[PDB]
RNA sequence: GUUCAGAACGUCGUGAGACAGUUCGGUCUCUAUCCGCCACGGGCGCAGGAGGCUUGAGGGGGGCUCUUCCUAGUACGAGA
């Protein structure tokens, strides 16, 4: 809680680029699961993400006082993977987040899906950090391979903290790297409830439960909270604290806090794959500006 | 199965019969002399008599192959 420190942060890199081990491999650092540690690649939930290591979507994130005395608990997590198909995650899911780390391959070297998002996270503002990964195999000097990215990928060679994620230095610089390098977003104390939902589920139980972070106003539990569309969705119920292995406690959430908003009026379609406009008492004066989805070319003949 | 005799259908024939048209029936004799072959011996040679142990010309036998897993789902790949 409070605006103070803390920042979003959703990882990018190649596909095998180590997108799954160095997401988690710095959560096994610090806390988080006793023994059953992260196991194969963290957020490899839905069961199917299990084989073919095909990772789809595992955001969640949840962590604490992993800040060496500074701003503590603050970073956001976005196990958003990509490799043109789900660009969505990374792209609008994404978007939540002011800054993403790009784990940029030390052996294969940068590809077209780096030179690809790259550009997303340039126009769109975003404090990014480039960290050569997997660094155990013959072909990873770290050296050449930057060479391309301060020619190649964006900035230069401001030290991608080469690492690696399986195993290796752990990443330590994250939690004073990304840290001091990534600022906060915004505040937003005295304004009306403006949250922007991110990706969204289903109810089959408890209603629908849709994560995003907020720009200002705290959801309690039992908000009229509204989404421009019709809006029904009142009466609230709890900001949802997100974790490591699934839904916990929390009180209430406020601006800039990526957690969840679910309870009255679950339905299936009524708030969108993400979006909440804002919440009651004269709230947001326009809407969130978000994203479009997909309707490409490569179809389908079911 | 088809090539016998019995029998019937179809058709051909005035008729007995007939048809690479079908249909059911319907005795398979097989003591080996020689070559060949498989094993096993008899005489005898091996230029002193016998008892053991072997090399090997040479010849035969044998030679098949799939599946998962490791280096690694790494090189390749812009993914699968
Ligand atoms: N030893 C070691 N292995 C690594 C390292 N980085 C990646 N790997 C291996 O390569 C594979 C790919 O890494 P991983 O991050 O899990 O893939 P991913 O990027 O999350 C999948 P996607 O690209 O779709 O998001 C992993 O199975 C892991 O074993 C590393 O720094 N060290």
């Amino acid at each position: 809680m409070d605006l103070s420190r803390i920042r979003n942060f959703s990882i990018i890199a190649h596909v095998d680029h180590g997108k799954s081990t160095l997401a988690d491999r710095i959560l096994e650092l610090t806390h988080a699961v006793s023994d059953r540690e992260m196991r194969e690649q963290f957020l490899d939930s839905l069961e199917l993400e299990r084989e073919r290591g095909i990772t789809i979507k595992a955001s969640a994130v949840r962590v604490t006082y992993r800040a060496k005395d500074g701003e503590e608990y603050v970073f956001h997590l976005i196990d958003t993977p990509g490799h043109v198909d789900f660009t969505y995650e990374v792209s609008r899911a994404l978007a939540a987040v002011e800054g993403v780390l790009l784990v940029v391959d030390a052996s294969q070297g940068v590809e077209a899906e780096t030179l690809a998002k790259f550009y997303m996270a340039l126009e769109h503002g975003h404090v990014i950090i480039p960290v050569i990964n997997k660094i155990d195999l013959p072909n990873a000097r770290p050296l050449e391979v930057a060479l391309e990215v301060e020619e190649v990928l964006g900035l230069p060679a401001d030290e991608a903290i080469f690492a690696s994620g399986k195993t290796g230095e752990g990443v330590e610089e994250i939690l004073e790297a990304i840290v001091q390098r990534i600022p906060p977003p915004k505040g937003d104390p005295e304004a009306p409830l403006k949250a922007l939902i991110f990706d969204s589920v289903y109810d089959a139980y408890q209603g629908v439960i849709p994560y995003l972070r907020l720009f200002e106003g705290r959801v309690r539990p039992g908000d009229r909270i509204r989404i421009y569309s019709t809006g029904k969705e009142f009466t609230v119920d709890k900001v949802g604290v997100f974790t490591p292995q699934g839904l916990v406690a929390t009180e209430a959430l406020e601006a800039g806090e990526v957690g969840w908003l679910v309870a009255a009026i679950r339905d299936i379609h009524d708030v969108q794959v993400g979006d909440t406009i804002t919440l009651a008492d004269r709230p947001t004066p326009s809407p969130y500006p978000g994203f479009r989805p997909a309707k490409p070319v490569v179809f389908a003949g079911l």
